[PDB]
C-alpha cells in the first residue's frame, strides 16, 4: 500500500514544522519566563 | 524508487524521538535555567 508512504511523507513534512515549533515554543515561552518575574 | 520511502520512514522514527528531545531538552536545560541562579 503506497498510502502508507503518502502519509509517511506528509508526517514527516508536518514533523520538521513541528520540530521548530517545539523549541521556537518553549523558546518563546520560556524567554518570557524570565521577564515573566 | 522505494528507498525514499524506506528513508521516509526511518526518518520519521528518528523524529518523533527528536521532538520528544527538543521539548525534553529545552525542558532540562530550561528547568535548570531557574536554579541556574
Amino acid at each position: 500500500e503506497k498510502t502508507n508512504l503518502e502519509i509517511i511523507i506528509l508526517v514527516e513534512t508536518a514533523v520538521i514544522a513541528m520540530e521548530f515549533w517545539l523549541l521556537l515554543v518553549i523558546i518563546l515561552r520560556t524567554v518570557k519566563r524570565a521577564n515573566g518575574g
